[PDB]
């Protein structure tokens, strides 16, 4: 009878218990700035989705971060621009500023307060042991924050975290995906980047959740423990899951697959075949060596599970051993 409903574990209620107006973004009213109030700079990159310009604010003459938006619902606009209002001011989560409109055309550009053009691809394939774990807790707290107010990413990755490594700070962008998590919505199985996708998207689950992005979390822990970018290398959706499955095995797959009634095509089954599931420490050479700890490998089994309901939240994994010396370094700076 259909797939089996599912909830999240942790901040399911927390939308419901919030007014309407937080979370009802079709409508929430925008209130456009004065696009004449800044002036581009120079170009920072660019995205599916985007153009980046350092920019100035002229008004108060500050340094300012413009990303203009190709052209897309504006359901999404509006969505988009309620989740970071609603996030300003969170731990490692960027600060929108103001949102304008050109005078002329009409294309809706986002303003952000200014961060270092440093991103964490970057930087995170070279980085010291104890370097991992500091930015991994880092982004752990931006994630945690986001699920606590409602808010699922849907495109963690490597190229949309920031990184200022000389204050060591951090930041978690691109929000263009993110959505509000409500018990019993479903949702678009279209999200995250490939090497990034849950299993739950690969098999068209839609009732997800926060751990999602926890999914996406062990994707990057691995590619940094292990060298490997990206850990695990589909080359099309079907074979992204197949990918997963000569890691994980496939005992455990289908036992998620009969655990939510999922309706899987009848030869994805042939394609999946059977295999056995690789210990996490076949992945080690001698290059990597001093990246790979015990408390490392149980924390990314730990988050990578078939099962989203069984991944750590964001909380369990920053109370988890691979941090434990981080935490004690973060209450002393
Ligand atoms: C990597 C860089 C070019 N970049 C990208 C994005 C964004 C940035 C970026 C930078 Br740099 C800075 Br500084 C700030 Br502040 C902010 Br906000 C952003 C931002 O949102 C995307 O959203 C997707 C495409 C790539």
């Amino acid at each position: 009878s259909g797939p089996v409903p599912s909830r999240a574990r942790v901040y399911t209620d927390v939308n419901t218990h919030r007014p309407r107006e937080y979370w009802d973004y079709e409508s929430h009213v925008v209130e456009w700035g004065n696009q004449d109030d800044y002036q581009l700079v120079r170009k920072l990159g660019r995205g599916k989705y985007s153009e980046v310009f350092e920019a100035i604010n002229i008004t108060n003459n500050e340094k300012v971060v413009v990303k203009i938006l190709k052209p897309v619902k504006k359901k999404k606009i509006k969505r988009e621009i309620k989740i970071l209002e609603n996030l300003r001011g969170g731990p490692n989560i960027i600060t929108l500023a103001d949102i304008v409109k050109d005078p002329v055309s009409r294309t809706p550009a986002l303003v952000f307060e200014h961060v270092n053009n440093t991103d964490f691809k970057q930087l995170y394939q070279t980085l010291t042991d104890y370097d991992i774990r500091f930015y991994m807790y880092e982004i752990l707290k931006a994630l945690d924050y986001c699920h606590s107010m409602g808010i699922m990413h849907r495109d963690v990755k490597p190229h949309n975290v920031m990184i200022d490594h000389e204050h060591r700070k951090l930041r978690l962008i691109d929000w263009g995906l993110a959505e509000f998590y409500h018990p019993g919505q479903e949702y678009n199985v279209r999200v995250a980047s490939r090497y990034f996708k849950g299993p739950e998207l690969l098999v068209d689950y839609q009732m997800y959740d926060y751990s999602l992005d926890m999914w996406s979390l062990g994707c990057m822990l691995a590619s940094m423990i292990f060298r490997k970018e990206p850990f695990f290398h589909g080359h099309d959706n079907y074979d992204q899951l197949v990918r997963i499955a000569k890691v994980l095995g496939t005992e455990d797959l289908y036992d998620y697959i009969d655990k939510y009634n999922i309706e899987l095509d009848p030869r994805f089954n042939d394609i999946l075949g059977r295999h056995s599931r690789k210990r996490w420490e076949r992945f080690v050479h001698s290059e990597n060596q001093h990246l790979v700890s015990p408390e490392a490998l149980d924390f990314l089994d730990k988050l990578l599970r078939y099962d989203h309901q069984s991944r750590l939240t964001a909380r369990e994994a920053m109370e988890h051993p691979y941090f434990y010396t981080v935490v004690k370094d973060q209450a002393r700076m």
